Parts: C-alpha cells; structure tokens; sequence
C-alpha cells in the first residue's frame, strides 16, 4: 500500500544517490553540468538546515538531540570544506558524507556501538581465530608451491592472498595447486570452510536481531502509547505485539486499502485521517481500526480505504487479533459493527 | 509419503516449465513442432478457465478474490496481445508469465508486501548503507591501480565493478591488484565481508520466516475447525501447535503409510477417506486419527494405510502428542483401542 | 573426553570412507591389490550380518524394523551384483552403497521425508521463484551480449549458464559483459543476488533445526528414561531440558574427567560405570550423577572419572543444573555430600 | 564508550599479531631487526609470568586453573625450543603459538568441544553425507569430460576438485563442462548447492549461539553476582535478563557518557568507581546506576561520567528497565531521585 505518504521518503534520499551519478570520468556536456551543479543546491539547503538546528531550540512536542547533531556538523561541514580549501580538481569525495544521513533514520548504529560493545571481548576472539586460521593455511599452501611458483607462492603474503581468495568463497583462479596432493590438502581447507563461511555470517545475525529488536522502544513503546487499546494489557502480553507492530505513513491520495483486495490484516490510525468508500463516508479519526470485518471473515478490504491525508498507520496479524479479541469481547463486538460502518 | 496425492500438484507445473524447454535456437526436429503447440493450447484452457471465472460467481462454499484475479487476468491477457500484436518471430516472451501463478499457493507475495512494508524504513538503510560502502571500496581500490590498469582501473564504474564481484563472493578472476599493497587492502576488504555476505543473508531470513508463521496460523485455524480435537484447547497451547501442524492431500492408490514402515507421528485426516490393511477392514471417516499406537509403542504403521482416495491428512509429532494425550485422557484411551482396531 | 568411547564409531565409518581412496587410476602396485580385496571382506561382512537380520528375531534390547532393513537390503544386494553381473573393469561405482549406512544413524532423512513433506506445498513455489527469476536474467544479460559473444552468450541457455555462476556466488570468470551498461545491469543482478542468496540458506536452516528436535525422542528415552531424576518433572520443564541434554558412550580406559580438569558441567550415568580416582574408590553406578561439586563450586572435575567401562553419559548446563538442585533441594544435598565422596 | 576502558585489551593483542608482521622475506634492514628481537623479549614477559603461575598458588580471591595452565606450558615452551633446537633460519613457525591465548578469554572452545561433544553422532553424520554427495557429483561430471578433458577431468580426484569448487561457491574458472549437456548438469548441481550451502551454515550457527549462551556462567552468573538488586528475582526472570546483560570495564580518563549523548540504557556499576558532572560532585559506590533518567525520560546521558578509574560496568536495555521499575517501584522511584542527582 505506497503512493505518497513517505513524502519524505520519496524526496530526500535522492539527493544522496546522486553522488553516485557525477562520479564519472569521460563524461559529456549534457548531464555533467546539471548534476555537479544539484549538489551545491542541496548543500546549501541542507546549510540553512543547520542554521535552524543551532540556531533553533523548539520542534513542536517532543524531540531530544547531541551525538546526532554531532553527524550532521561533519555532513554540512565537510562539502563546504571541499568547496573552501579545494578550488582545485577531485572535491566531490568530500560530498560522500550523504551516505551519513541515512544511519539517523534507523535503530542500528549507535545500539550497534552497544551491542558490538558488550560483546566485543568475546566477537573480537571469533575474528582473532580468524586472522590465526589464515596464518596456519598461508604456511601451508606455502610449502607445496614455493619452488614451482615462485611468482605465485613466492611468499607468505602470496600464500596468505590465496587464503584471503579461498577462505571466503570469492576464488578468482589465477593461482591454484597444479600439484595432486595440494588439491588434497585444499579438502582439509574445503572443510575448514564450513566454520569460516559461519564467521562471515556471526556479525550481521546478531546486528539484524539486535537492530529489529531496537526499534520496540520507538516503534514499538511510543507507538503503543497513541493507541488506547494497548493499555489494557500488561508487560508480558506487550512485548509479543512490540516485536509483532508494524508501522508505515501513507498520504493524501494513497490507495490504503484497494475496494476488492485482499485485507488480511487491519489498519490502525495513529495521526491522520484516513477515508472510507462505502454507503456512508467514514472519515478515520485517531484510535480507529478498518478492515476489522476482513479478519472476522478472513476478507479483503472493506471499501477502498484511502488515506485522507498522511497518516501513521499499524498494522494487526491474524495471530495477534484474536488476542485483542478474546482480551476484549467488547472489542470484537465493537470491530464487527464499526466493520459494518466500513463495509 | 507419495503417489498421487496432490492430483492437482502432479499436472499444472508442468505447463509452467515447459517454457523453458522451447526457449532454444540452432533447433531442429520433433521436438520445437510439438512444444511451441502446446503453449497455446495450455493457453487456450486457460483462457476457457477465465470466461468461468470473470463470468462465473460460485465457488463451492469457501473463497473469496479481487487483486488475485488481476494476477489471472494479467497472465492469460499477455500471451494473447503477443498472439495478436505480434505476427513476429519472439512472442513467446511474453508467455513466460504462467511462473506467476506459483505465487498463488504461497504464503509469501501479498504478504511480503506487508513484511517488506512495515520495515521498508530500516531494511532499505541497510542496503543504502550498501551502496555507501561500495563506494569507499571503488575509492580505495581505483587509487592503487589507476596508472597500472587503465585497462581495467581506468575508471571509479571499473572499480565499482571488482566491488560488485568481490563484495558479493563470486570472484570472476579477470581484475586483481597486480601490486603487493592492493592485495593488503584487498586484507581489509576482506573483513567488511563478514558484514557484507551477512546483508544478503537479512533479506531471506526475515522473509521466509513469515511466509512460513503466514501459512501455519491459516492452517492450524483450519484443522481446529477440521479436527473437532483443536477445540478444547485455547489461543495459547494452539499457536505452539500451530507452527508444528503440517498438511498433504494423498490420493487414489497412495500407500499413506507402508505397513511395516515407520511412524514417528500419526496422521488424521480431515478430508477423503484411508483403509487399513487389518484383521477388520477399516475406512476412516474425518476426525480420525491412525498410527497412533506407533506413538503409544514408538514403533511404525500400524497397517498399510492407503489413501482410500484423495484425502488431506495432518500430522502430529510425539513432542506435540504427549499433549493430546495428556490434555484429554479420553483422547489417548481412544488412541489405544483405535488402534488396536488400526493394528 | 574421548578415548574409546564410541567402541563402535571408532571402527565401521572407515570401511565407508575406503570407497573413495581406491577410486584412483594411474595407480600403482602397493596400495590397489590391499584395498580392493578389503571391500569384498568387508561386504562379506555385511552379508553374514544380512542373514544373521533376515533370519533373525532376537534383540540386544528392543527395536523395531521395515524401510529400515530395506535400506540394508539394497547395501548388501548392489556390490554382490556387480561382482556377479560384472565381470567388467569397473564395478567399484557399485560399492559406493555404504554411504547409505550412515543415514541409519541420524534424526534427520525419514523424517526429512515428512517434514519436506509437510511444506513441499511452499518449499518448492520458492524454488520455482528461482526457476523463473534465473529466466528473467538470462533474458536481460542475452540483449545485452549477443552479437559480441555469438560464441558466450549465442543462446538463452549460455545466458542461463551465467545466471547459474552468478545467482549462486561461484563466479568462474570465462564469461562477463564486455560493455558498460552490462556490468551496470549486473549491478541489479547484485541486488536480487541477495534474496537468492538467502533461498541456499532456507532449505538446511528447517531441516537442521528441525533434525536436531526429532534427536528428542531418542534423547528423552535416553536420558529421562533411565535417569529416575526426570520423573518429578512434568511435560513443559522437560522440553526445554530435552534440547538441552546430551549424550555420547565414554569405555574403557577413557578419562571421563581429567583430573584437575575443569568442569563446566556433570555427567550423569546411564549404563556401564566408571571409577573415580579419590580417598574412597568409588564405581559409580546406574542413576548416578558426578562432576556436582563442580558446578555447586563452579570449579574442575573431581576426580578422575574414568569410564570403568563402555558407559552412557548425560551432562548438565549450569542454567540446567540451578534447575535441578531447585526442584529438588534433596537432590541439592546429595550432589554435594555425594561430590565430597567423588572429590 | 571507548577510551582506556579493557587497559589489559590494549596491551596484549599486538604481541599476537606482530608474528604476521615478521613472516616477511625480500625484506629490508630497517623493519626487520626491531621486529624479530621484540618477540624474544615478549617470550621472555610470558616466560617471566608462568615461572609465577608454576611456581606460585595465589593471586586475587577466586580462581582455579589446569587445561588452561597445559596450554599456557605449551604456548612458551615452543618457541624456547625453536629457540634452542633450531640455530636455524626459520623457527618463527614455533612462534605462532601466541593465538592460542585468545581462546582463553572467550566462552568457546573447551565448551565447544561440549557441545560438538553431545552432538558428535549428529553433525558428523550430515559431514559425512557430504563426502557422499562430493563422490557422485564427482562420478557425473567425470563421465560428461573425460575424452575432452584427459587433461582436466582426466581422473576422478580431477573431477573432484571441481566438485570441491563447485560445492562451496568459489568456482576459480580453470576447469568448466565445455559441452552443453555438462551445463545443464551443473543445472542440476546447482540446485544440490542450496543443500550444500546450508551445511556451511549448520556448524557456525550452533557454535557462535551457543558460545554466546555460554557467557552467561561467567558473565551473567557471577558477574551479575555484584548488583544486589538482581537478587529479588528468582531462576525464570534472571535467564531472561541474562542473554540481555552485557559487560565492559571503562578505566581511567574514559567518558562513559558524553554529555548530551543519547543514552538508550543504564550503567551499573561493579567494580571501581565514576564520576558525574553535575550540581553536585557525584562519585560513583558499587550497586550504583545511572543514567536512569535516560530511561525514564528516554532521553540522553545526563551527565558527563567519565569513569573515575577503572570500573566494570553492566547496561540495561529499555525492555528490561521497564521490569526492574515494574518489580520494584521502589527502585523506579529510586531511579528518578538518584537520576536527579545524577542529572
Ligand atoms: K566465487
Ligand atoms: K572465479
């Protein structure tokens, strides 16, 4: 369900694809002088960005800031450098800095400073054991090619290159064992393989985990707190939810709901108002639920449902929706006849 | 255990693969006559199961459909416009839409529209943060090699390129630092694997997860309703059995089980009918449960239980069983004595 | 701690494994006469054990067989046909057979039969995903390449042939797009590399998990069956200590324990006995525990603990064991006054 | 937050890794001399420390040591005597030995030989199934190359090199099915690779998991120990809280919060001490938190605490906080006074 309410969404992230687009060489007139030029733009509009932040201390309710406004000093700052101390060739490296905005929207990084943090006397040993197993293979494979490839197996770090290739599972094959036994000491490290091929893995499964799990306290604790129907419940019953609730601003002319289309889920309203096609045109306020029918029944959407303007929405499983229902008779009967409203 | 269990499994699929067999030039013979035929015809009982459904609204007593039924129009539509529009030499281009239809019996597409969804806004910053990292490395690896291979590092897009085949883990052999500090570098590069193989790693993992808790929900909901057994358990000892319940239809002819084969589980049956090969001929009705006693004992099929005709069987693990017959006492007495007449 | 453990894994693995070492031409003199004649006596072996299976209904101590024994049929009756029916240079392929003993003894095929089972309906519509996706690829690297490589990319299937090297991440390097916008296209082929990535990964993820949940109904026999412990205990404590508990045969003349040794756990004794090396020699039995006070204190192994003979053990986790002594403050009481009779 | 925080982290380390820095020939005068005398003097530190651990029974107040103390022996007694055994060229291969301290502060190996332990006869058999799978792979590439290639598949260990390639997802690009039906083979190898892939997989991720699970005896048994607020709970809520308890030591000069840093969590404070800028010059006693109004208020670090000196500190998750609060609103009402001092 995307038309436009990530508004926002769809016209900041541009700006920091387009670094990618001037960075070529033997390159023509027609878009060479538009694209270096967009870049200075957003720059500055960026610049005047900041002049608000520093200079501004209200945001509307509630909003706190430091490290994160640490970010976007070295983002603003160093393109302008670039421009400043370079009035010469290659300056559009500094530019890269974009790429820092994104990190702001996620649940990863500073967490990931924690989580990597605790952690890090014991996932430093995993990589440490790592480096060691490269070593124990580069004397190997060393030793049964050094006179026969002297430009291949010259040397250690010739030898270590191989592992570096062999050990994550990229093998380019310009040097190999012509060799029979060393082909047969590469099915010990065929082996070894299985355990390192593990290692590259340990990193990004407990950051994803962790990152996801992140996200419960302003997805999952703030977002709780708009809809009242989570009070009922206790800490427990929470946390099932939390890592179950799923957000997603749609906007004005989005077609939240096809009219026909399947609904398997229901729609919750945090901020907005959202619109309903039906005998009588129903306007979501806040604390509001559509497409309740569509699991009572097992469903579609109700009516086209379109958001009347940007508006938060959370989402409800099938699993999840007959805790709400079996937590509160009052609810299910509330969503059958408000359904009836919707349908 | 199979034979011709899902009837309907064993024939549509076919239809779906065929489209590759004909996709070959430099042919000849008996073989590119009779395939490229078949296509239309395929396409023919499709366009006759169409008029059935844009004209036909009665179903049995169990569906509903709208952006399913835009899927099947946009399937049979297609091969018809390049019948049509085309007079020309490539056409069956447009055929290969019946892999659509696979997606039908799925968990996953509709669904991954809401997984992908609810997380659009941290699962794209991970591969922006991709995009970022790729561009460091073509940086890193271009200033190493700019002069020595203008051929291959003769520009950032031929850098960017060894970090699309190195990043990944595929290798091609064609560009390596021919210098003894690029392969350092390259060192370092191999340590932003870990992170890096573990990206391709989130997306898979996240979406077979729900496809699977997707399917598994629906299907315990509708064995509960099936096997009036479900019913005397609540929303918290179902769900558990929920990810543990697992569903097949066998057929005319099927051995369900080999009598003398193992059973490690016991299957019930909710639609068609099973004999039992025993000392009293035994068919069984919905509701029924067989091989049970293999619980009991821990040891195989009661009897050569085969598909009296298509039937759709569940399964139940001993994990799951110790439940069943713990929870209704009744319940293992009857599994006992059935069995005795199953065995 | 091993020694002799597994009396019995120590010994029939190699005869499997000998398959391979003889499979070598241009072979010489010393080694071809002794191992060729090794699999006609080790097949004889397997023989008289076929007629003692055949013709025999006596147990060690209860079983149960069909499928099982039809498994051992095809073992033995391959490798004496291809001595009968061949008289021919090769008939080693034949032999090959053994590997199908190993599977006797895992958790996993028969039931990997009816778990696939249970979600072929879904596990192969991914597959297919794969089909179909691996089509779309071959249509766009074909465009791109066909006049400059008539000879790599001439046909579809040569295309298809790059979109197996490239979808998996083996990348070989004899074939890659020359031209500019190629190598870009391989760009989005990178990305959609990631969910294929994932898909490698999604078969051996349920069937290892899964494989190692069946080892439960083995384990639970095994180990709350001849532990009298276990009985206190009802049905949802002892699943979450059945993933836990764990189990191999220590025999004779293993150190169990090294003395001084650290123990992060207790053994727990199933069959056989063992001594400890202490003031009070001390033969454990039947329904003994050892290595307590190693946990109570947190340190070492007491003694010691050598397998008197062919014994089976069971070890305890500290967050297992606080659960132990919890349930049971008699058995708090015992495993210390006990440890000050092994220590 | 880093600064000198593990003091002992930083020193250790590089004597590991400066052995790869030395294993270099074709090198020059000024690098090398400094290089190769430190490691005898880093020999001579740890040869100076185990004369200690040998000869003394003492040291802090709680500890117990053997397989540790054999490795230990073993890590200086070899290259002693590649020292005194060899006056030849090279014996830095005995150096290597270093690695092997790494494993020690890790909650890996000792363990993981536990758990590959229990688990022998189940991993071990799907290794081996490998073998299997290698072996007729390596039968059926054979066959479609061996007049082509006498060359390159001219024997079946040639065969099964590639099979070794082939099978990890490496693939060098030497050796390839010149003919097509060999592509269409690898078609099917492809689909076998999936399987292969996940085999990797399947050692890794019980390892890492289980090691990090592991922690929690060291980390989260007796570490926790020192709060004295962890006490109120019993064994169900600890295990929780201890897969979530994370652990550094900050030391002296470290800020642990920078002011105006977003802190998500709490610190608790073990060992040392840490100060806090604010109204009120705040030291920091053992069973001492902070940073708790960051929590309470979701918002940053309320104070620039900079450890006073070297400290062991534990953090609290906002998940977790809410349990602490909700079991003891004493302690949540203790949080916000405390916070006020702190703040
Ligand atoms: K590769
Ligand atoms: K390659």
């Amino acid at each position: 369900l995307r038309i436009y309410a990530p508004l926002n969404a769809v016209l900041a992230a541009p700006g920091l694809l387009a670094v990618a687009a001037l960075t070529i060489p033997d390159m023509s007139g027609r878009s060479r002088l538009a694209l270096a030029a967009l870049l200075a733009v957003i720059w500055g509009a960026y610049l005047l960005q900041l002049a608000a932040t520093l200079l501004k201390r209200r945001a509307g309710v509630v909003r706190d800031r430091t490290p994160k406004i640490a970010i976007d000093v070295l983002a603003v700052l160093v393109p302008l450098a670039a421009f400043l101390l370079d009035g010469s060739p290659d300056w559009s490296l500094y530019c890269a800095v974009w790429l820092l905005k994104p990190l702001r929207d996620s649940t990863f990084f500073p967490v990931l400073g924690r989580v990597l943090a605790n952690e890090a006397r014991n996932l430093i040993g995993v990589t440490t054991l790592f480096g060691v197993v490269l070593f124990a293979v580069a004397l190997a494979a060393y030793v049964i090619e050094r006179d026969i490839q002297p430009e291949k197996f010259g040397s250690i770090p010739q030898a270590m290159w191989w592992a570096v290739v062999t050990l994550s599972t990229t093998g380019y094959g310009d040097t190999i064992p012509q060799s029979f036994a060393g082909r047969v000491l590469a099915g010990a490290v065929m082996m070894s393989g299985i355990g390192i091929f593990g290692l590259w893995a340990g990193i990004l499964a407990t950051g994803f985990y962790q990152e996801v799990r992140r996200g419960d306290f302003v997805r999952n604790w703030q977002l709780v707190a708009a809809v009242p129907l989570f009070q009922k419940l206790g800490p427990a019953v929470l946390v099932e939810i939390v890592r179950a609730l799923r957000a997603r601003t749609v906007p004005a002319g989005a077609v939240i709901c096809r009219i026909g289309e399947p609904g398997d889920r229901m729609f919750f309203v945090v901020e907005g108002s959202v619109s309903v096609a039906t005998p009588n045109p129903v306007e979501l306020g806040p604390g509001a639920f559509f497409g309740e029918m569509a699991l009572i029944s097992g469903e579609p959407r109700s009516a086209t449902v379109s958001a009347a303007t940007t508006v938060s929405l959370l989402s409800l499983h099938s699993a999840d929706f007959q805790m709400l229902c079996s937590s509160s008779p009052e609810i299910a009967e509330i969503f059958r006849k408000t359904a009836l409203e919707r349908r």
